[PDB]
């Protein structure tokens, strides 16, 4: 039986791959340790969001690719965030700054996987600066992302592609 689950105010939704789970300790840019569980495997994803969408395809702790459309620029940052810590990435771990020790509103500690979101969805200029950036060759006729959240026609966030 598949299923859709919640992410970051996104319904993901599985639509090829498989994977098989983990437990990786991993350390954050402040010295944290968190256990993770990881996901090993080729996937793709819908991600439906109320103002952006998106295509998501992952490997192990690796965004491949994200084509994302938005009705505006805090809708299109708000799924590129979440997709950037739905992959797990390395890069994405390390851009983490300060503890992590969210709880929720009947106090129970957050998991791993949503310290990291409630962190990066608080501020993600680390996350953005730190991911790393590519040239884009204009095959699928889309635009790029920067960094900053502007567009841009020449660069993107590696692996990013926004689309109409
Ligand atoms: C980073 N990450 C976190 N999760 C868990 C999402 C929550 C799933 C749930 O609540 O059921 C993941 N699930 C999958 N594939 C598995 C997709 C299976 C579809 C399903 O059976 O729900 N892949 C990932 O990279 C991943």
């Amino acid at each position: 039986i598949s299923s859709s689950f919640s992410f970051g105010g996104f319904t993901f939704k599985r639509t090829s791959g498989s994977s098989v789970k983990k437990e990786e300790e991993v350390l954050t840019g402040n010295l944290q340790t968190l256990k993770i569980r990881v996901h090993e495997g080729y996937e793709e994803f819908t991600m439906v969001g109320r103002r952006a969408t998106a295509i998501l395809r992952k490997a192990t702790r690796r965004l491949i690719q994200l084509i994302v459309s938005g009705r505006d620029e805090q809708s299109i940052a708000e799924a590129i965030i979440v997709a950037m810590v739905f992959s797990q990435e390395d890069c994405m771990i390390k851009a983490v700054r300060g503890d992590l020790n969210f709880v929720n509103r009947a106090n129970q500690r957050l998991n791993p996987m949503h310290q990291l979101l409630r962190h990066f969805q608080k501020d993600a200029k680390v996350l953005f600066q730190n991911w790393g950036i590519e040239p884009i060759d204009n095959v699928m006729g889309m635009i790029g992302i920067l960094p900053d959240m502007t567009p841009s026609t020449e660069m993107s966030l590696r692996g990013v592609r926004v689309s109409k």
